[PDB]
């Protein structure tokens, strides 16, 4: 710790407070994050640190010292939440919504291949330069540990019901609300509590049932008392988007796990045709 120096506090992650330091000696500029040790911990992270792809911000070193962890992980300078707030009044070009999406479902392919998944996909978790490129962060702290409220919004419906043994297809989920997200300009489902979330979510994709989600009523947080609501149009959800992208976000919406998309599969749909790789503009 004494080999780096603080800058600026950029954020409180859920796990602790992150600064942009640098490295006394490689010169380097990181992001820090301070974690407030078990060994279940430190082995799960020093796995990570192995999960490298250009589509996941890297983890640079894991110092374990003083009953603190440290992350030192690769700095970017601005989050897809800040950059959507910045372009809210003309909204993010639907090529650059068609990239992105593209380059996130690449790093969820890559870490669902190697049986690792996210859980807590987020805009204030993707970050961006400007190459052009959008990163996948915190990726895997969420198994490896377990004032600020946590945010409710991208949270899959199975993890709402209380499934305890979910899969993957929680990071599909999370992307294609962000998704929507980006081309709307307006959070899909924006639940303030657990139930909230959930019945918004019901609200517009029709209350799940035996039908469309097998074993859904057997869920341990599932009600028999559940207010049925009837499902709307995706047309009616995220209107400017052409078909390709209506087709493909109904599949990373889908209530059953099981049917919901995967990353691999999602790269090959029509709506990736004539993908393309932009440069956003980005005010530093
Ligand atoms: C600036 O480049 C980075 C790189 C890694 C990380 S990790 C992390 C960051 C953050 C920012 N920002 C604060 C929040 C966002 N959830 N929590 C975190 O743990």
């Amino acid at each position: 710790m004494e080999n780096f120096q603080k800058v600026e506090k950029i954020g409180e992650g859920t796990y602790g407070v992150v600064y942009k330091a640098r490295n006394k000696l490689t010169g380097e500029v990181v992001a820090l994050k301070k974690i407030r040790v078990p060994s279940t911990a430190i082995r799960e992270i020093s796995l990570l640190k192995e999960l490298n792809h250009p589509n996941i911000v890297k983890l640079l070193d894991v110092i374990h010292t003083e009953n603190k962890l440290y992350l030192v992980f690769e700095f970017l300078h601005q989050d897809l939440k800040k950059f959507m707030d910045a372009s809210a009044l003309t909204g993010i070009p639907l090529p650059l919504i068609k990239s992105y999406l593209f380059q996130l479902l690449q790093g969820l392919a890559f870490c669902h291949s190697h049986r690792v998944l996210h859980r807590d996909l987020k805009p204030q978790n993707l970050l961006i330069n400007t190459e052009g490129a959008i990163k996948l962060a915190d990726f895997g702290l969420a198994r490896a540990f377990g004032h600020e409220v946590v945010t409710l919004w991208y949270r899959a419906p199975e993890i709402l019901l209380g499934c305890k043994y979910y899969s993957t297809a929680v990071d599909i989920w999370s992307l294609g609300c962000i998704f929507a997200e980006m081309v709307t300009r307006r959070a899909l489902f924006p639940g303030d509590s657990e139930i909230d979330q959930l019945f918004r979510i019901f609200r517009t994709l029709g209350t799940p049932d035996e039908v469309v989600w097998p074993g859904v009523t057997s869920m341990p947080d599932y009600k028999p008392s559940f207010p049925k609501w009837a499902r709307q149009d995706f047309s009616k959800v995220v209107p400017p988007l052409d078909e390709d992208g209506r087709s493909l976000l109904s599949q990373m919406l889908h209530y059953d796990p099981n049917k919901r998309i995967s990353a691999k599969a999602a790269l090959a749909h029509p709506f990736f045709q004539d993908v393309t790789k932009p440069v956003p503009h980005l005010r530093l």
